[PDB]
């Protein structure tokens, strides 16, 4: 399952924000690294609430799901602390934080180029799951993390990471689900047993629009019962202002799960883009 780490090897620091039901902190780890080295290493500790230690077990699933695979676009674990009753999770920390905050506050600066290669490493890692038949679940902007900034001084480009889904949503209770459309696709809005590798082909295109957008969150300015409006009346996202992958949004976001297309079609046709 899960490499075991001691009380005494993790300091816990700064919180870093929150997950569904959990804490996030930034944290520092000691280890015999390689060489019998002692390393300082900053870790990511995901600590799930003390309320809700109900999804305990799908707290750990969902993390031991990263764990079993590897693959360069996929955040690394390092294991599970040993402390009280309490789950945390030890994961790899990402100095530039969340795609989600960071489109956000250099939403000034990202060109469509920008957005081509961080769609791109994120298609390919979803491309690596769909071979591997593993259904990820929770796809959006912040799951997504940015280890290196592009460097426009040798035009090196971004780099990205996906983080574990976190809690499923076949668990979750239904205010969590209706309250994450349209990163939910609607199959699973009418029932959470529907997950399926076409859920992730959805979830991609709303990532995918988020990226288009600056970090504006779609839908917004609609509560809970108007996004539950907004898939009965099969409408779409609107086109964003970057509309130059407008159609790869909405061919994603198909209503009919059967028709969405395989993360193969679809760095085809994010390689076709100039
Ligand atoms: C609650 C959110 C925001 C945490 C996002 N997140 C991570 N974030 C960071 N670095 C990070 C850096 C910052 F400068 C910062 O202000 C910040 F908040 C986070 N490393 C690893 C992860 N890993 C593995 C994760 O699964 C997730 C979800």
């Amino acid at each position: 399952v899960f490499h075991k780490i001691r009380n005494e090897d993790l300091i816990f620091n700064e919180s870093l924000g929150q997950g569904t039901f959990t804490k996030i902190f930034k944290g520092v780890r000691r280890e015999v690294g390689d060489y019998g080295q002692l390393h300082e290493t900053e870790v990511l500790l995901k600590v799930l609430d003390k309320a809700h230690r109900n999804y305990s077990e799908s707290f750990f699933e969902a993390a031991s799901m990263m764990s079993k695979l590897s693959h360069k676009h996929l955040v690394l674990n390092y294991g599970v602390c040993v402390c009280g009753d309490e789950n945390i999770l030890v994961q790899e920390f990402v100095k530039f934080g969340s795609l989600d905050t960071y489109l956000k506050k250099n939403k000034n600066c990202i060109n469509i180029l920008w957005k081509l290669e961080v769609a791109k490493q994120l298609a390919a890692a979803m491309h690596f799951l769909e071979e591997n038949t593993l259904i990820h679940g929770n796809v959006c902007a912040k799951n997504i993390l940015l280890i290196r900034e592009e460097d426009r001084k040798t035009g090196n480009p971004p780099f990205i990471k996906l983080s574990d889904p976190g809690i499923s949503i076949t668990v979750l209770p239904k205010d969590i689900l209706q309250e994450r459309i349209p990163w939910v696709p609607p199959e699973c809005i009418e029932n959470p047993k529907n997950l399926n590798l076409a859920t992730d082909k959805w979830s991609f295109g709303t990532t995918l629009w988020e990226i288009c957008s600056g970090g504006d969150k779609p839908l917004s300015a609609l509560d809970s019962q108007r996004k539950l409006q907004f898939y009965e009346d099969r409408h779409q996202l609107p086109a964003p202002k970057a509309a130059e992958l407008a159609n790869l949004i909405n061919n994603c976001m198909d209503y009919e799960p059967d028709h969405r297309p395989s993360f193969r079609a679809i760095i085809r046709d994010l390689n076709s883009l100039f």
